[PDB]
C-alpha cells in the first residue's frame, strides 16, 4: 500500500507485507523499485531499517524532493526521466496521478515525448503548466480496467472470427469505446494549401493547352492530336501510371488459317499492371451524336460507333490472348514497366475521348441531353466516354474543388 | 513442472517447499487451485496422500479428464469454464496449451466470448475445431500481461502524443515537401518535367506519411484514422474532385412501416458529379486472408466479408433512394459542391482499404497470391479493393514511372 | 371512270384513244383487261363495236351482273376467280367495291383465302353473308395512296438511314399509323392451355424431386446429389442446352512452370456455346450465412465463399485459356454438342446452389433477410446465387404463373 | 435511249411522237418534259433545232449536268427537285440511275425525306456521299409500280387472312403438337425421356410458329407483331414467369417541372420478381449490321440503335425510380403476379429481337461476323441481343440437344 502525506518542507511516501527484498535490493543497487513506477536510493529512506528489526515489522518511508513556491517538486531519478517534475497543491498527491493503469509511467511517456528539458508542471499559475482539468480529462482517457478487455476481446475475436460461429461482437464494442474517444485534435491539422494550388496550377495548365488546341489547332492530324495528349494522359487519369503506344496484340478470330497482328494505338498501365486502352480521336461539332432521331430517340453517329468498335475489337483479341499475351506483353514492355511489374490483361476496358458536346453550345435540348447521358453508359467496356468539352468541364470541377 | 500422461485412455496430470497445504485446502474447500489455471475437486485427485506418507516423496495425482474418439477431453471445471474444452491427441498436453505468459487463462477470455456453451474443440477433423497452426498463431498472439502492458504503453504514449503535438511526423514530412518543391520550382512557369517532378513529391509525401500511420498511429480510434487519411483520399483518387463525410441515406427495406436513416462514414464524388462510397477501416486484424484455406482456397476474412458487406449495404440503399436521393443530396451538398455540379446516384461502387495482405513477408504461397488477386476482383460494386501495404505498393509503382 | 347502270334487271359497265385497241384485243381473244381487275368477253358486249363506226364516237356497253331475287350475282370469269360474286342491293356499286388502291383484286385474294368454294356473299339476309358494315371496315383497312407513300418513304428511310442521317424519320411515322389499324382478331389468338399444363405438369415433377431428397435423401454423397440434380439443371435452366462433367482446364497461374488440370465438374454450354458453371453442393439448415453478424452486418458464412471462391477459379482458368481454350474444348466437346456449335469460353459466369435459406422452417430478421439477398447479387462472376428451398419457390412461382 | 456523253468537262444528253411538236411544246411552255424523269428549260438545250435542219435528221441535244471536281453535278432543274444531284465520275449515267421501273424518280423520293437543302452525293470517299453499294441496293429495292402494287396485294391479304382465322396456320401447327404429344404420352407417367420428347415438340411448335410469321404477316402492324409473339415470350425464357403490357413507369429527368408517363411496350418478370425489359421489332430489312463498313469496323444499323437506345431509356427510368418504382408496380400489378412475390425493380435488363442477320445466306465475311458477335455482347444493361433468324438457330440448337 502507498501512503502519501506532505510534512513541513518534504513530502513523505509510506509503502506499508514481505519488505525484506526492497532493504536487501536498496542494499544492492543503492536502488529500489516501489510499484515500478519509484525509484529510492538508501539516502531516500528517511531511516533505513536495522538488521536486528524485522524490515516487515518496519513501516517504509520514502522521501520525495521538497516541495517550494506552493509546487510539489519531484526528483527526475525517482521517475527514471531526465525532466523533474512539479506537482500543484490542489491535486492530492496519489499514485493514480504518477502511473496509469498496468503502472505504465505517465511521467515517463510524456518525457519520452517532450523534446524541451524544461521540468514538466501541472495546474500552475506558471505560464508552462498543463491545465488541471485537461490533465484530469488526459487521465480518464488513458486505459482503464475493462478498456484492456475489450482490446483483449477482439484481438482473441480477429484471430478466429472466421473458425468460431457464436464469438459475442467483441471488436465491434471495442471500436465503438475507442471511437467516442478523440485522441487527435481537429485545430490541429495539416493545411496542405500550398500542394493544393500546385494541382491547380497543374489541372489549369492542362486545361489550358487542350482549350487552345480546340480553338485555334485543326491542321495537326489525327496521329498529331494523339501525340499532344499523349503526355497529358497520364496526368489526367494518374491511376494509369504508363503509356504504350503501338501495341501488338494477335487476333485468333478475323482469319482462322493465320494470326493477325492488330495495333492500339494508345495503350494505358495501371499501377496494379491492369491493362487498359485509351482511343483519341479528331475533336468535331457533332462527332458524338447524330442530327436526326431514329423512332423518336437519338442514337450514336458512325463516328462514335466505329471508335466503339475499334476499342471493343482490342478489348476481345485481348481477352482472347488471355494469360499466353500478357507474357508476349510482359517481356514486350518490361523495361518501360516499373521493375517487379507485369502487365496483366484483367479484362481490359477503353477510355473514349470523341468529339465536342453541344451542351456548352447550348444546341442540345433536354431530351438530347437525357440521350447523351445514356450513349456516354451504354457500353460496359466502354467504362468512361468523354469529349473534349466534357474533358474541360471536368477539369474545371477538379480545379473548383481544389480552390475551395 | 506439470508432467501430462494417459492411463486407460484417461488423462492424468501430476504435480511434483511443502506440498502438505495443498493437502489441507483440499480438504478445507473440497477443491485445490493450482498454477492458477487448474481447479481439481477432492474426489478428482486419482490418490489421497496419507498423513504417514512423506509428502517430499509423494507427487499429487488428478485425472486430467478422459482420451475418447483420438480427442483429448479436459474437463470444463477444471479450467473454471461451463462448456468443455478438447484437445486432438497429436497436440501434446502442456500448462503453455492451457496457460500463456503469467498465469493468463487462455481458455477463460475463449469462453467468455463464446455466448453458446457448446464446447472448444481444438484440432483434429471436427468441424467446429480449431485447426493448430492458427491454435499456435492464437497462442503467440494472445493478449498477455506483457503484451495488455505494451498495448497501454502504446495508447498512453498516443493520447499524449496527439494532445502534445498532433500530427506532429506528418507536419515534418510536409514541411520537407515544401523545401523540395521550392528546389524543383526554381521558376514560377511550370513545365510538363517539373510537374512530373513535384508529382513524385507529392507522392513520395502521401505514402511517407501513410507509413508513419500505419506505424504508430494503428492504437488510434476508427474515426481518428478515417480523419487522417480523409485529405489523402482525394489525393490517392483525383477523379473523385470532392469528399463527403456522414453522408444520409434513407432504408425502407429495414422496415416498411418507418424509413430509416443510415450514415455513410465517407462518401467521393467524381468530377462528372456521380456519387461513389469509400471505406478506411483501421487495420486491426495483420491479415486480410484466412490462414487455412477452407478447401485448398483461400477465403476472404470476416473483417473484408464485413467492409464488404456493410459498402455493399450503402450501395443497395443509394440505388433504392434512385432519384428522390439525388435531390435530397443535391440541395444537403450544394454548398460544398462546385457550382453547376448536382449528386447524380448512378452505378454507385465502392473503394475498400483494409488491414494489411504482407506480401512483402514472402509467407503467402503462390496458390494464396492467386486466391488473393481473385478476392481483391471477385466483388462486382468493389472496383478498387485495397490494403494498407497493397495502397504503398501502388504508390511506389507510380513514383517510379513518373522517375521512368 | 367506268360507270355501272341496271338495264333489262342486269348490270350493265360502260368504258371510256385505246377504244380501237380494246376492240382489236377483244378480236385476238375473249377475255379482255378492262382496268387491270375486269375480265370481259364479246358474248358480255350488250353493244359491240364495229370498225366502220368511229371508235371515239361509241360507247362500250358490257354485261356485268344479272340481278336474282334483288341481289346482285357476278360471274367468276370476270373477277378470274372459280366462284361467283354476291352483292346487295343496298351497297353502291362501283370500281372500288371490287377493287383496292393499285388495282388490287379485292375478290380476287378473298377467292384464295377462302378454301370453300361457295360463293362470295356480300351484304344481304344469306347465313355466309358478309355484313356492310364490316365490308366498309375492310375497305378502309386496305391500304390507300397516303399508306403506299408512306410506306415508299419507310423503305427508302431504312436502306440509307445511317448514310444521309438527314431524314425525317418517316419509318416511325409509317409504323405510328400502321400501329392505329389493328387486323387481328383478338379470339385468334391460341389458348396454349394444353401445353401450359404439360409445363406445370414438368415444373411439379421437377420440384417434387427434389423436394423429396431435401427432406428424405440426406444419406447420398455430394457427387451423388449432383449426379441426381444433372437431368434437372437443364430443365431448371433451360437457356444452357447441354451439361459438360469432369471438364478437363489448363491452369497456368497455380505453377508457371507445369500446367496444372483443373475439373470442372459440371459445366453448361448455352445454345451460342457460351460456357457456364453449375456448382451443386450439399444442403444444410442455413450454411448461407452465419450465426453472428460481423460489426452488425451478416457476412456470407465459411462453405458458401470457399464454393464461391471455387467457382471464381474456373472462371479465371477460363478466361486466361482465351480462344486456345475454345478451340480445345470444341474438339474434345464436338461429339457431344449439335453439328455448327463451337464452346466459345466468352466471359464465363457460375449459377450457385448452396445450403437452404432456413428461412421457411424458422423467420429470419429482416436485416437477415436483406444481407441474404445483398449476398446473392454480391459477386459479379456469380449471376445467380441459390438454395434448395429457393429453387423450389422459384418452381412454385413458375407453376402459379401458368395456372392462371 | 437516252445517251451521256462527256465533252469538254460538260455532261450532254443527246435523244432521237414528232421532235418538231417538242420544239413546239417550248415555245408553247418555255419548257418540256422528257421520260417523266427529266425536265428541261430553254437555256438546257445545247444546240437549237434550226428550222433549216430537219429536226429529224438533227438529234435532239440537251446539256444534263456540269463535270467538275472528278464529280458530275446535275442541277436540281433537271430532276424537278429543290437540291442538286451529285453522281460520282466512275459512275455511268444511265436513265436507270435517275429513274426506276415505270418511270418512278428515284432521287425525288430521297429529296422529300431531307429536311436539309444540301445536295444529295452518290458515290466518292465524302462522308455525306452516298456508297455506290448502297445506292445499287437501293434501286433494287426502290419503290417502284410493281413494287408497291406486291405491298398492296400483301397487306390486303392480310387484313383478310386477320379478318378470317387469322392465326389458322398457328392453329393448324398446335393441332400437330397436340396429336404428337397425345403419342408420346400414353403411359400417363412422366419421365425425363418422355419430358425431352414432350420440350423438343414445344420448341419445334414455337419455332414453326415464329418462322411462319416471319415469311407471312410481316406486314402487320408493330403491336400485333409484339402480340403474335407474347405467348411465346415464356416458353422462349422460362425462367421470367410472368409478362406485363404497358407497364407505366415515372420519368423525371425528360422534364424537371413534371414527371412524365412512359410505358414499357413488353415487361418480363422473373421468378425472383425482378422485373426485366423485351422488345420485340417488327422486321424491316435484311441488316442489322451497315452494309459498308465504317473504317473497316461494321457499326450497328439504326434500328438495332434505336430499339437498344428505347430499352436503355426504359432501364435508365426504373433505376431513379428505385424502391418508389417497386411499391407502384407492385400494387397495380398484384392481382397478376403470384400472391406473396412483389417486383423488384433490382438492376433492369433488355432483351431486343431486331430484323434478320441472314448468316444462314453465308454473305456474311469472317470479319462482319466477328463484328456481328461484339455488337451484340458490347452493350451494358441488355441480357442478350437477338435477331430473328439467330432466335431460329437457338431453337434448333436446343431441340439437337434434347435429341441427343
Ligand atoms: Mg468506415
Ligand atoms: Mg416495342
Amino acid at each position: 500500500m502507498l501512503q502519501f502525506s506532505f510534512v513541513s518542507n518534504d513530502v513523505v511516501m509510506t509503502y506499508d507485507e514481505q519488505i525484506i527484498w526492497v532493504w536487501e535490493s536498496l542494499n544492492k543497487f543503492q536502488t529500489v523499485c516501489i510499484s515500478r513506477i519509484f525509484n529510492f536510493q538508501l539516502q531516500d529512506l528517511r531511516n533505513p531499517p536495522s538488521t536486528v528489526q524485522d524490515f516487515n515489522d518496519y513501516e517504509y518511508s520514502f522521501n520525495f524532493g521538497t516541495l517550494n513556491n506552493e509546487y510539489i517538486t519531484v526528483p527526475g531519478r525517482i521517475l527514471s526521466i531526465n525532466r523533474d517534475v512539479l506537482i500543484h497543491k490542489s491535486i492530492k498527491l496519489e499514485r493514480k496521478v504518477f502511473a496509469s493503469e498496468r503502472n505504465v509511467s505517465i511521467f515517463g511517456r510524456l518525457s519520452k515525448l517532450l523534446d524541451h528539458t524544461n521540468p514538466i508542471i501541472i495546474g500552475g499559475d506558471k505560464p508552462e503548466a498543463i491545465p488541471k482539468s485537461v490533465f484530469q480529462e488526459l487521465q480518464s482517457k488513458f486505459p482503464n480496467t475493462g478498456e484492456l478487455d475489450r482490446y483483449a476481446n477482439a484481438r482473441v475475436h480477429a484471430i478466429l472470427a472466421g473458425y468460431l460461429d457464436g464469438m459475442k461482437d467483441a471488436r465491434e464494442r471495442y471500436e465503438h469505446y475507442l471511437n467516442r474517444k478523440t485522441v487527435i485534435r481537429k485545430t490541429d491539422k495539416l493545411d496542405l494549401e500550398v500542394l493544393n494550388k500546385l494541382e491547380i496550377e497543374k489541372y489549369t495548365l492542362i486545361r489550358d493547352i487542350i482549350q487552345d488546341a480546340l480553338n485555334n489547332k485543326t491542321n495537326l492530324s489525327e496521329d498529331d492530336w494523339q501525340s499532344l495528349m499523349i503526355p497529358f494522359i497520364t496526368l489526367l487519369f494518374p491511376k494509369y501510371i504508363k503509356v504504350l503506344e503501338k501495341v501488338k496484340i494477335f487476333d485468333y478470330y478475323s482469319n482462322p488459317s493465320a494470326k493477325t497482328n492488330r495495333f492500339i494505338d494508345i495503350a494505358l498501365v495501371d499501377a496494379n499492371g491492369n491493362l487498359d486502352i485509351i482511343e483519341v480521336k479528331k475533336p468535331f461539332d457533332d462527332k458524338i451524336l447524330r442530327k436526326t432521331p431514329y423512332r423518336d430517340n437519338y442514337i450514336p453517329t458512325s463516328e462514335l460507333s466505329g471508335g466503339i468498335m475499334q476499342a471493343e475489337k482490342y478489348i476481345f483479341h485481348l481477352s482472347k490472348w488471355g494469360v499466353k499475351g500478357e507474357k508476349e506483353l510482359t517481356n514486350a514492355y518490361k523495361n518501360s514497366l516499373p521493375a517487379g511489374m507485369c502487365i496483366r490483361i484483367s479484362n481490359p476496358k477503353a477510355i473514349i475521348i470523341v468529339g465536342r458536346d453541344q451542351i456548352a453550345n447550348g444546341n442540345m435540348t433536354d431530351g438530347q441531353l437525357l440521350d447523351f447521358e445514356i450513349i456516354k453508359r451504354k457500353y460496359a467496356n466502354m467504362i468512361d466516354i468523354l469529349t473534349y468539352d466534357d474533358l474541360l468541364r471536368r477539369l474545371n470541377n477538379t480545379i473548383e474543388a481544389l480552390k475551395g
